[PDB]
């Protein structure tokens, strides 16, 4: 990592901290947040080494590849490379490549994030990352939103455990989510506790509904 | 966090507590002072992080983020934001999303935490973190101060115990507090220790009341 | 902390330790000097932090508020506040409770620490903590010296063991624990070992005191 | 190792770090970058220092010693060294040996390592001990990549963590690796969902196969 | 500590790593270097931090205290006080319980140790200590070194452990442990390597004993 | 240690690390590189630090005792001292006993180890301390290069194993250890792999070897 800006080498408790990560959550939308709080103030060189210390799993980062490759061709178009030499005073301008770390070195990557006008090659190639890891977080959610139903004798803290669990897998937009929100929550209840929902009011808070039906 | 002032990224070390806290604690009371310790200095984008690293217990989060958006709003409410550029020597006055790190990036947290007039958005959005955390103690407290009695063979130190951590679960305001430790700790014991601290009169410390039924 | 003068975040690791002591040790006396080695530079609000991660033994806890409340108000009673506006080269004097750290901010409590005459109140609160804790220490104290006798089989170093860690948690005045040294030491002695005790002399070492009773 | 340049040793967290990976995951090949992670800075000597740590395995570490002695000679063959006294402001030019740590000391590769016009000995060599690493890794592969084919009842996901888990060990070049993506994965996997893939087209993802195939 | 020189408070680790190894290994000769290892730097206040934190033994840390006592009072008679006020640029000359940290604050420790003509009370303190850890580590050892005999059928290495353990907890003269080992050591061997020993000759190395007992 | 130079206190994680190193490898020869790691920058106190703490095997201790002070006289014979007032600007020169660390300070040690015109103290003890656990492993391996055979059923890659291990436990002069590689591995090698190693030629590396016995 870069901190406040010198450079430095990825700690050991980090990584293995990541390495265990992976083994144990395996692709829980809690992973996404660590690896980034793991990574705050990556070189391209850094997120590299998190993303090939991973052993298995190697389906998801195939698909993680494709997806950084995705992004980098975009990056291409959006940015295309200008002929001539570098001047005495200037460094070259990335291409999607070197902001994966595939085609640049660790110093070009330092002189990219330090440099005045700052092109923040780690936290774009890490936007790229945390993209790629939601499309498996999503693919690998063995649940949809439309099929958690309250049990009859379930009690309501747990359903809605579970339903927001599966709704954070779901990964829509947050006008979407609202509306799931304001609709199945109510909607898939059990018998007993839907009633006293209904009754509440259509505006109601969740602390108002979970303290609703907390002795039913 | 930052550190006397200086920017650094949240340790391993810290995540991987809080996330054990978490997991061993629920939200048990000594929670809430726990994650104020290990989020001091923290500028809202360390908080969302140590918030966001939480697997399972979504209906609790989903609270806290109401929780959240209601200080926002309130926030905004009192500070209305006004039209017009931002000068060369300022930075722009943060709404309440920014203060929760949702529309504000590290750089501008950084911005505000150190300069000259500052706006400690990290301890403001520590607050309203610490308030709903509250909430959720509340809310998951499974006694009532009132029920709390003293069994015919239980040592008055275990009856204490019991007493004073429901009452800390109950946080409500400390003359409230102050009213229940003068009436229902000596109302509810059991008949051979409540004759005695009746004998000892209507002001005696803790001290003198345990070690009045010490022995008994 | 505070260290040479900075301030600091009370670490991770220290806080887990000082949990992890009082889950196992209860209140054994080594806990107070490990609490006094944990929180070495401590603002007030680093002690209110490792005073507030206690679960459980909620009893003692009030009983060290109510210490802590008496130390406030003789604080208040010997240092009076004086009316008048603070001046711009200088802060507030002090009360009780700024000292306990519940009514002053951190940037106060270092503002007191490090400004020239300085008025040391995380030492002042810690020491107001450490005379708490002492009480708890002796309240809950299972034996009294007076009990603490020799076994006609049990080993003469054993019995030295128990003596001294019984005494250890009497915390009486020195002079008083160098009269029980000289009188119960020996006089709750088993007779093989009692006699030869009587032979060596009334001033005679613990070194010559366990050589003597070696092998008896 | 040597970071922004100060010099430091290797921590006692990295070698024991690096020693439990070479005992947990043999020659896997996640063993290549996460030496790679624990060696980021490192002068010769700190990479001896890990290789010579491991016990064990001493017929992969002697292979590593032929790998390297054939870097080390044709180095020597591409540098020649000039015969003459070394002048006051300048250092000699170093030999295969020299890079490899054995005939230099610590010194002398601080020396080359931050003197303008930088010789990096510690990024050579490890290029070397990769190298050789990669070797080790592509030897001890226990299958190739042409056997892994689907079973009956194999959920495709599983098929393809199989699949590029040998294909990373295969370490064949990039156009080589892309020729058996394109054809042994779908060639080889069970009729339902190679019928299904070939309905696809010769262009789909990884992401799009295996949502192909996810029901089946 | 104090390390180079800025004074620090001692670490969670390092007190930890001495409070198990008092746990683990009692009172074996090992622990003596351990210590002086984990009090490298101390001032008197961290020297007595690690003694206090010591639960049970309390027979060897009273017997401690008498050492320390002894000690000081030796100091005292050798380095009898002046009477006068203390000069603005001096500090006032240590008595023996200045020295043990009973009697001295942390400012005046630090003052003394890092003031030019330095006095090192921590170093001071750390010989008593160690002198009578040494008196424990004598005390408590089970054997003596005129015990120690080789068995018929035990390995001479295995007779060597022995042997330079119990003569470690001897702590006699270095000339008397010459003379231990030129003459106990192959009089108190087995027959069959007691004749090879003698016929070595007299001024024969471990190595050649051990290497002459080998295969016998 | 001295680290860029400032000096430190060897930290409780390296001395833990080195102990149950000790513990656990016994005299196996990865034990002394380990050594040399967590040694980097030594002062010959903190060696000592490191040999003393070991508990048990002191007849190794001893062993490693007497080669110390072989090489110390040996540095003594070569570097008589000189008699003389040592001058203001200059320290006096080191004894065998000084660089052993049992006849010089700390101060003394980083004088020598600091001053212009450097006496590598730390790192002279050190050689002689790697040149004693060198006798110590060599004498401790329980096996003869000229007694590992390859087993009729013993795949090339065990074999390959235990004789390098073994090798490396001889510690013979490199041309030796060249001449037992090119002899004894094919002359001790199983009829089967025997004559395709025979098939080979007598200049075929490690890795051809070791492929040309796979299948066999
Ligand atoms: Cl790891
Ligand atoms: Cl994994
Ligand atoms: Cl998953
Ligand atoms: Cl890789
Ligand atoms: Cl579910
Ligand atoms: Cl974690
Ligand atoms: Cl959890
Ligand atoms: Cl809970
Ligand atoms: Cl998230
Ligand atoms: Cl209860
Ligand atoms: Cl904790
Ligand atoms: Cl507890
Ligand atoms: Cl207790
Ligand atoms: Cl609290
Ligand atoms: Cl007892
Ligand atoms: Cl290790
Ligand atoms: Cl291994
Ligand atoms: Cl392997
Ligand atoms: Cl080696
Ligand atoms: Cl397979
Ligand atoms: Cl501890
Ligand atoms: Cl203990
Ligand atoms: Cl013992
Ligand atoms: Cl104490
Ligand atoms: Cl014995
Ligand atoms: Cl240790
Ligand atoms: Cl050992
Ligand atoms: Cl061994
Ligand atoms: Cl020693
Ligand atoms: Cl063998």
């Amino acid at each position: 990592p870069i901190v406040q800006m010198v450079h430095q080498a990825i700690s050991p408790r980090t990584l293995n901290a990541w390495v265990k990560v992976v083994e144990e959550k395996a692709f829980s939308p809690e992973v996404i947040p660590m690896f980034s709080a793991l990574s705050e103030g990556a070189t391209p060189q850094d997120l590299n080494t998190m993303l090939n210390t991973v052993g298995g799993h190697q389906a998801a980062m195939q698909m993680l590849k494709e997806t950084i490759n995705e992004e980098a061709a975009e990056w291409d178009r959006l940015h295309p490379v200008h002929a001539g030499p570098i001047a005495p005073g200037q460094m070259r301008e990335p291409r999607g490549s070197d902001i994966a770390g595939t085609t640049s070195t660790l110093q070009e990557q330092i002189g990219w994030m330090t440099h005045n006008a700052p092109i923040p090659v780690g936290e774009i190639y890490k936007r790229w990352i945390i993209l790629g890891l939601n499309k498996i977080v999503r693919m690998y959610s063995p649940t949809s939103i439309l099929d958690i139903r309250q049990g009859p004798k379930e009690p309501f803290r747990d359903y809605v455990d579970r339903f927001y669990k599966t709704l954070r897998a779901e990964q829509a937009s947050q006008e979407v989510k609202n509306w799931m929100t304001e609709t199945l929550l109510v909607q898939n209840a059990n018998p007993d506790c839907k009633t006293i929902l209904k009754a509440l009011g259509p505006g109601a808070t969740l602390e108002e509904m979970m303290t609703a039906c907390q002795g039913v």
